[PDB]
């Protein structure tokens, strides 16, 4: 499973690329049932919404649900990831982000790499983020907004909650890096660069939007933290190369 | 300037219709210069943001800036409006709403019930005409309609649960188009405004045209004339481009 030449060049130039229809509706169903089951596990890997009534983020479902292990090693994701990075890979981070219905606007613009570098000791942006749409993503249910091409800016040379950017910063960025929101049916995949600027739009719809993000990292690019590292469910520690898996996802207890 | 057969049907079934490029870039420019001039006029018709820094809304700019008079009577707006209502028309309300950059809102509402029960508007024999003074994109806070929700009419004198039920039958749709575009929408349609997550303000002009025979009959103290029109004299339609005019 490979990106076309144009898809590679789109990833390189714009910082993201959308692969619609990567996983079938049957596969989406299997993953959604596994997500519902995993949301019942109580732990600090599960971030509840402010009102505590729903799950906002879930870390490391692939360690608890076999379907998500299957996904994480699927040819359809690791093929494109290996194509881009040309090395053995392991899972730096696995998370499922839920944007609740009627969720309101939050200032969430950020860049992944600078946090991983300065908080977690990630040396270099030799990684790729891979999103899997567990919901249809539309203009109304809180799509990810990229600043197109903004990964070309690199990252400044130089606790996690201290990082942020100002409206004035965002304004300057949009000048050369316009807002773009990939929209597609559940089962679609998008790959995006660790140094791209992104945020999610508010979900004004009555339905939650579930977005799975796997970050694959070069086994030679393992974090070298200076202090106590964050939990393994946030930042992977096992750099054993992933074994790729061929075939459909299937229900697995 | 007539709506096509499909555009009439669209308006009836879905409650809104978009006419892209109705006014040209040069006409948008003249309108935008008039907007900036009117935004400096102090008065109760000018609604500023809570920080007093910028203007959030302007009422009745057509009474102060000649190009907005020209706009308000353009045959490109009155042709469609007269075609839909088949009567003489006057201006019920003229408003410019500016959605500041980086500004949720939860603005789901229907105009007619407000005008009926606040102002004594008898019937929904009016049409709302939006004119895009800025581009309208998915990011700068477009109006979001619940398609077809005007078919519900209006109860005799909303919540998330109600909105969730509504969207099943009346899906969200947001007209998006370049500045100068026009959209007409039904007084009974449910609409809101998505948040503006962009760095630029979005300026949307709404003219409500009303049947001269449907003038408000308020039982209470009428709202001021710059909010709710009182002069029911039929509008004279104006042909031709907009032009700068002191």
């Amino acid at each position: 499973m490979q990106l076309t030449a144009d898809q590679v060049e789109k990833y390189k130039s714009d910082g993201y690329v959308l692969l619609e229809g990567a996983f079938s509706p049957e596969e989406v169903h299997v993953m959604r049932q596994a997500l519902k089951k995993d949301q019942e596990v109580q732990g600090p890997h599960r971030i509840l919404e402010e009102d505590g009534r729903t799950v906002r983020a879930l870390y490391a479902s692939h360690t608890r649900q076999s379907v998500f292990d299957q996904l994480s090693r699927s040819d359809r994701l690791l093929g494109p990831a290996t194509q881009l990075l040309e090395c053995d890979l392991y899972i730096h981070q696995f998370k499922i982000n839920t944007k609740r219905a009627f969720g309101g606007d939050s200032w969430a613009w950020h860049q992944d790499f600078i946090v991983w570098r300065d908080t977690d000791g990630l040396p270099a942006p030799r990684a790729v983020n891979v999103g899997v749409f567990l919901s249809d993503v539309t203009e109304f249910n809180g799509p990810v907004v990229f600043l197109s091409g903004s990964h070309q800016r690199g990252t400044v040379e130089r606790d996690p909650d201290d990082y942020s950017m100002t409206p004035a910063e965002l304004s300057q960025m949009v000048e050369k890096h316009p807002m773009v929101s990939p929209k597609a049916a559940s089962g679609s995949v998008m790959l995006f660069h660790p140094e791209i600027i992104h945020g999610s739009a508010p979900n004004i719809s009555p339905f939650a939007r579930d977005l799975l993000i796997i970050t694959y990292n070069d086994v030679a690019n393992a974090p070298k933290p200076a202090g106590e590292p964050r939990p393994e469910y946030v930042i992977g520690r096992d750099t054993t190369p992933l074994v790729s898996r061929s075939g459909p996802l299937h229900e697995a207890a």
